Parts: C-alpha cells; structure tokens; sequence
C-alpha cells in the first residue's frame, strides 16, 4: 500500500495474509473470509503454483511478525480459478480457496458480505484499500497491515487513464488524480471495502495498476458484483 | 552489496549464509568457512539471538532460490562471541560459530585461509567483499550473491571519515573516495577477501559503516589477523 497508514489490530478482521512454503515461507497476496471454509482472493495470485499444499492462509493477523513456525494458520484444499482468467489485465481476476478446516469467527476475524446486484446504483463514498504490499514500485513486504481511504473512479474516467487497454464493467477503478495513495505488488488479492449503511461490502479484489500511485493511473479492481453469481455456484457442496 | 555484480558459482566457496528460523525463515548474515566445524562471522549478527537453535548455516549457495524446506544445512552448537564485544562501531565484532556436523570439503565449498602476522606488512591490492546484502540502505535481500572489488584504504585516511569515531588497529577500512560500491545492510559477517600470492585470505569481516557506499565513509571491517591468537585459543577442543 501506498500512502497509508497502520492499521488498528483488528479493524479489518476478513482481511487474510496468503503465504507460500516454497521455497521459504513468505507473504504471497490478501484476501478476503467470505465463508467459513472460503477465502476469495486473485487468480494471478498462483502463477506458478503447482499444489495448493505449499499455501498457508493466517487469519487474524495485524503484523507479519506474528506469524512464526508455531502460528496457526488454515490449510487450502482446493484452489478455484475463474475457468475464463488469463491474466490479470484482462479481467476474470478472481479465485476462492477452500480450507481443510472451518474459521471460528471472531473479534480478530469474521465475513465480509458480498455486495448486492442490487448496490450497483449505491455511490461508495468510504472505500478503503488494504495489505502488506510494497510502498513504492521497488519495495518489499510490509510488517504491519496498511491501510488506505481512495475515491471509486467511473469506468469512463478509468478507460481515459489506460488507452492501451479494456476496461471492462467486470472491473473497478479506484485512485486520486493526483495519485499518492494505491495498491501495489504484494497485495494484490487483498480487498477493496466499502463502508455503506453501517456494513462493509467487498467491493473489489486488488488486482493491477501502471505502477502504485502515479498520477492518472487509478489501481484496478475486480468488480465483485458481477461475480455473486460465479461464488455461489462455486461454494455449494459437490 | 551496492554496486557489486552476480558471482560465479562456487567462486567464493568459503562463503555461507546464515539464516534464522524465527518467527520464519530469512537470511541474517554471511560468513565464511574456516575449519570443518567452524564459521567465522560478527558478532553483532547475534543481537536478541538467544540460542544457537533457530540458526542455520547453508554452504555452497549461489542464489538463495537454492534455499527450501528441503535444502541441506548446518546446525549450530555454539556461538562463541568474543568477551570484549560490545558493538560494531566499538570494535571486537568477530565470532565463531561452532557446528554440529562437519563440513565436507568440494569445489562448491572449502576454507579460506586466516592472515599470517607476518603479512601484516603486504599491500593487498586485490580484496573483494560479497555477499546477499542490500544494494542500498533502504532495500532488501538479494538473491544472487554479489560481489565487488573495493580498495583498503589506511587506517590515518579511514579515521579522518570517520571523527566522531575510534578507528583502531583492529578494524580495517575499503572502500573509493568518491564511494559507489561498499558492503550494506544483510552483507554482515561475511568476509573482505583479498588474494595474494594466488592465494585467498580472510582479511576482514563485514562489520558497519555510516550509510552504503557514500562518498567519503569507507566501510569498516574487522581485522581478522589481530585475532588469530583469538581463533586458535577459541576453536582448540575442550
Ligand atoms: C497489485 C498491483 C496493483 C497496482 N495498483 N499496481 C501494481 C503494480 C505492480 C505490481 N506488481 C502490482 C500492482
Ligand atoms: C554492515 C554494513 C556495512 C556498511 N558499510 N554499511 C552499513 C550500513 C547500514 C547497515 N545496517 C549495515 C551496514
């Protein structure tokens, strides 16, 4: 994250950190508790990943130092890729893990609520972007869980900034003009939560950007919503 | 290491890096093989370190991609910091890490010879520093161990950069006037190489400096042959 600030222990309790063993334990990408055995997070997120045995999902995290060879974490059964994702630039950016074991919800970590078909005419005006991610383009994995308050652009204004691509209605744009403030490497997968009616909705899942907070280059996002339909035929039993 | 380039395989094949295994693994310094039991590094890689049981010593590695659950290593039985040590900049910064099982010698990995008193009097003009270090003083590690060729500047020219400061007799300073290539922060421990007489001595050890590789601050280095009565005393049995 880019121009943010520490977060409070705690404030975002479905935001996950996704490690990989191989070859040494480290922070891959966030992600979301959307479920009690379901975390959704980004497709990309597994480029190269061979077996969902090397992943450890840690919930109820707020600095990377607390997770040591002692820590418990979940295991992934199953990794779910959208069947129509190539990458992440052209949209379908978007995966759920199934754990082996089921989340005992608490204070330190419980479900964000999908966003409803019928929200898309809601106006998000409190949306906040969160990870361990790189600071500038060049950085490496932060301790402490940031966290960073950016405006949703429109898809209009979205396709201004990037004429070399298609920004598609499955996808969510979110920056200062400016810039200063954005995701970057590393947190992708992690969530785009929005504040509406005293709820937190997952809005968008990090997903790519030119760069982490340059000017006119707003962070995209996979646009959740478009996607409810996709999760729940997803998450039903065998 | 800033300004330094990608070694060849095995061309410094007295190097290890050390790792700690808490909270997860990483590497936290280098040193360098002088006996088959036996690695010699600073004694400032050790702060907090409260047992020799969360330490690894990984021989014969060019990129710490080699380095995975099921990597081969050395454990540790013994950290033998030297009694006058208190920091880097007050110098003694030398130990010796004693190890479980002994080393056997090959290409990839062998010892370097200790300075002799008697050459206390050549002008090493072939010395070397290497390591996985940071390429500057806000980075990270590295995979492939780096090197650079730095010159040993005399002891009058390093206390002249450093007034705030006792350079002493058991410190050596490298390093060019105009800077550009020195040790950083991760390159602790390891050696100052220097070859004379086609042969490879440990002159110095990867101790401290003010910054990396800034103009005027050569970085400074343990003199190694002020403690070869040291090492001997140190590494007898029982
Ligand atoms: C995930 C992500 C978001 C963003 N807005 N910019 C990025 C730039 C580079 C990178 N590796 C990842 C990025
Ligand atoms: C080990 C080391 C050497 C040097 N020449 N400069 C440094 C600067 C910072 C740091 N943490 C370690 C350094």
């Amino acid at each position: 994250i880019v121009g943010g600030t520490a977060s409070v222990r705690g404030e975002w309790p479905w935001q996950v950190t996704l490690h990989t063993t191989s070859p040494t334990q480290r922070h891959l990408c966030g992600g979301s508790i959307i479920g009690n055995q379901w975390i959704l997070t980004a497709a990309h997120c597994f480029y190269g990943v061979e077996s969902p045995k090397i992943l450890r999902v840690y919930s109820g995290i707020l600095n990377q130092a607390e997770i040591a060879e002692d820590t418990s974490f979940f295991g992934v059964q199953e990794i779910i890729i959208h069947d129509q994702y190539k990458m992440a630039e052209s949209g379908y950016d978007i995966a759920l893990l199934k754990l082996e074991t089921t989340v005992n919800y608490a204070d330190s970590q419980r479900p964000i609520s999908l966003p409803s078909k019928g929200d898309r005419n809601v106006i998000y005006t409190d949306c906040w972007v969160t990870g361990w991610g790189y600071r500038k383009l060049r950085d490496k994995i932060q301790n402490t869980l940031q966290k960073a308050k950016i405006p949703l652009v429109t898809n209009e204004e979205c396709q201004k900034r990037y004429r070399g691509h298609k920004i598609t209605h499955k996808m969510i744009c979110a920056g200062y003009r400016e810039g200063g403030k954005d995701a970057c490497k590393g947190d992708s997968g992690g969530p785009l939560s929005c504040k509406h009616n005293e709820v937190w909705h997952l809005v968008g899942i990090t997903s790519w950007g030119e760069g982490c907070a340059q000017r006119e280059r707003p962070g995209v996002y996979t646009n959740v919503v478009e996607y409810v339909d996709w999760i729940l035929e997803k998450t039903q039993a065998v």
